[PDB]
């Protein structure tokens, strides 16, 4: 599995025919027919700095690591009665400043997009258990904007520079991912899936409303990371978006 002709979205049906589920992810959304509940609450992140602890080239992207053997890092609120342990934050893009996001608005593909991923410690015993559950796992996704450079991303890009090839892993310590959202969480929520192998529909999605800000170079620096391992012959990690998938009567609700 990738994101090429070969091995692409195309193809992850070949191998994980949960790829032509009914609670496959990304979607579109259509903000003239979500629905307002007014039963979703606030979202309310509590992350500890001291819980951050690697950055990864996991060859397709690259992971923010965090220790999740407590609640010290938690997302309570929204939709959620139990509270989700914080265990990673990563980024999706696409070979164009212009279109990378995974989720699309009214039919608009954004630049890229964050996803800040929690597990059901209240119900599970590990992300491992949880991870197929519908219940298992939820997501926070942030839609990035191509325009001003945003210094909140100075530190991961400079993490980069030591995990330049598949497989290379380096300390990361001390850094609190609620820096990354937008300053209101208003949100639209769906019941959906992991946006690649194995795509498990365990996910609560929570789609942040509003934002953020990336310039070009910024990209163009996620961009340069490599999929092959050190000493092959360079393969840039040029895109990782996945396609958007039928809704198949699911309901987008919004917070607001
Ligand atoms: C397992 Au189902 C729409
Ligand atoms: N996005 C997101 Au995930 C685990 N396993
Ligand atoms: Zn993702």
């Amino acid at each position: 599995w990738g994101y090429d002709d070969k091995n692409g979205p195309e193809q992850w049906s070949k191998l994980y025919p949960i790829a032509n589920g009914n609670n496959q992810s990304p979607v579109d959304i259509k903000t003239s027919e979500t629905k307002h509940d007014t039963s979703l609450k606030p979202i309310s992140v509590s992350y500890n700095p001291a819980t951050a602890k690697e950055i990864i080239n996991v060859g397709h992207s690259f992971h923010v690591n965090f220790e999740d053997n407590d609640n010290r890092s938690v997302l309570k609120g929204g939709p959620f009665s139990d509270s989700y342990r914080l265990f990673q934050f990563h980024f999706h893009w696409g070979s164009t400043n212009e279109h990378g996001s995974e989720h699309t608005v009214d039919g608009v593909k954004y630049s890229a997009e964050l996803h800040v991923a929690h597990w059901n410690s209240a119900k599970y015993s590990s992300l491992a258990e949880a991870a197929s559950k519908a219940d298992g796992l939820a997501v926070i996704g942030v839609l990035m904007k191509v325009g001003e450079a945003n210094p909140k991303l100075q530190k991961v890009l400079d993490a980069l520079q030591a995990i330049k090839t598949k497989g290379k892993r380096a300390p990361f310590t001390n850094f609190d991912p609620s820096t990354l959202l937008p300053s209101s969480l208003d949100f639209w929520t769906y019941p959906g899936s992991l946006t690649h192998p194995p795509l498990y529909e365990s996910v609560t999605w929570i789609i942040c409303k509003e934002s953020i800000s990336v310039s070009s170079e910024q990209l163009a620096q996620f961009r340069s990371l490599l999929s092959n391992v050190e000493g092959d012959n360079a393969v840039p990690m040029q895109h990782n978006n996945r396609p958007t998938q039928p809704l198949k009567g699911r309901t987008v609700r919004a917070s607001f």
